[PDB]
Protein backbone atom coordinates (compact mmCIF):
# COMPACT_ATOMS: atom_id res chain seq x y z
CA UNK A 1 0.00 0.00 0.00
CA UNK A 2 0.93 3.33 0.20
CA UNK A 3 3.37 4.54 2.45
CA UNK A 4 2.82 7.40 5.24
CA UNK A 5 4.24 8.77 8.51
CA UNK A 6 2.12 9.35 11.26
CA UNK A 7 2.66 11.10 15.04
CA UNK A 8 1.59 14.97 14.84
CA UNK A 9 -2.04 14.14 16.03
CA UNK A 10 -5.04 12.09 16.08
CA UNK A 11 -5.99 14.30 12.70
CA UNK A 12 -9.22 13.31 13.41
CA UNK A 13 -12.79 14.74 11.75
CA UNK A 14 -14.69 15.11 14.52
CA UNK A 15 -12.72 17.41 16.52
CA UNK A 16 -8.78 17.77 17.25
CA UNK A 17 -7.75 15.61 19.96
CA UNK A 18 -3.89 16.21 21.00
CA UNK A 19 -1.71 12.93 21.97
CA UNK A 20 -1.99 13.06 26.07
CA UNK A 21 -0.27 10.28 28.15
CA UNK A 22 -2.86 7.99 30.11
CA UNK A 23 -1.27 8.79 33.03
CA UNK A 24 -2.89 12.65 33.04
CA UNK A 25 -5.10 11.63 30.65
CA UNK A 26 -6.77 9.86 33.63
CA UNK A 27 -10.16 10.27 35.12
CA UNK A 28 -9.69 10.20 39.32
CA UNK A 29 -12.08 11.42 40.96
CA UNK A 30 -10.25 12.99 43.29
CA UNK A 31 -6.91 11.53 42.54
CA UNK A 32 -6.09 14.93 41.77
CA UNK A 33 -6.04 14.13 37.75
CA UNK A 34 -3.57 16.45 35.22
CA UNK A 35 -6.11 16.48 32.70
CA UNK A 36 -5.12 19.55 30.25
CA UNK A 37 -7.61 22.22 28.50
CA UNK A 38 -7.73 20.55 25.13
CA UNK A 39 -9.08 16.63 26.35
CA UNK A 40 -12.42 15.59 25.58
CA UNK A 41 -13.94 13.71 29.02
CA UNK A 42 -15.99 11.68 26.44
CA UNK A 43 -13.12 11.26 23.88
CA UNK A 44 -10.73 10.56 26.36
CA UNK A 45 -9.16 8.14 24.95
CA UNK A 46 -9.06 9.35 21.50
CA UNK A 47 -6.44 11.35 23.04
CA UNK A 48 -3.65 8.26 23.44
CA UNK A 49 -1.92 7.51 20.74
CA UNK A 50 -1.93 3.99 18.94
CA UNK A 51 0.97 2.76 20.97
CA UNK A 52 -0.84 3.41 24.81
CA UNK A 53 -4.23 3.46 23.91
CA UNK A 54 -4.07 -0.51 23.10
CA UNK A 55 -1.55 -0.59 26.28
CA UNK A 56 -4.45 0.91 28.33
CA UNK A 57 -7.43 -0.60 26.96
CA UNK A 58 -5.78 -3.45 24.93
CA UNK A 59 -6.80 -2.84 21.44
CA UNK A 60 -6.28 -0.50 18.86
CA UNK A 61 -9.08 2.55 18.42
CA UNK A 62 -10.10 1.04 15.12
CA UNK A 63 -10.89 -2.37 17.60
CA UNK A 64 -12.54 0.04 19.97
CA UNK A 65 -15.02 1.31 18.37
CA UNK A 66 -16.02 -1.45 16.80
CA UNK A 67 -16.57 -2.53 20.12
CA UNK A 68 -20.53 -2.50 22.10
CA UNK A 69 -21.70 0.88 23.18
CA UNK A 70 -21.45 -0.87 27.22
CA UNK A 71 -18.05 -1.98 26.23
CA UNK A 72 -16.36 1.01 25.33
CA UNK A 73 -18.07 2.81 27.88
CA UNK A 74 -17.36 0.52 30.32
CA UNK A 75 -13.75 0.36 29.57
CA UNK A 76 -12.85 3.95 29.40
CA UNK A 77 -14.47 3.61 33.08
CA UNK A 78 -12.10 0.67 34.69
CA UNK A 79 -9.32 2.94 32.67
CA UNK A 80 -10.23 6.12 34.21
CA UNK A 81 -10.92 7.45 30.77
CA UNK A 82 -14.35 8.35 31.31
CA UNK A 83 -16.99 10.82 31.93
CA UNK A 84 -20.12 10.65 31.09
CA UNK A 85 -22.66 12.87 30.42
CA UNK A 86 -24.50 14.82 33.81
CA UNK A 87 -26.54 12.59 35.28
CA UNK A 88 -28.01 14.94 37.48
Amino acid sequence: GSSGSSGNAVNWGMREYKIYPYELLLVTTRGRNRLPKDVDRTRLERHLSQEEFYQVFGMTISEFDRLALWKRNELKKQARLFSGPSSG
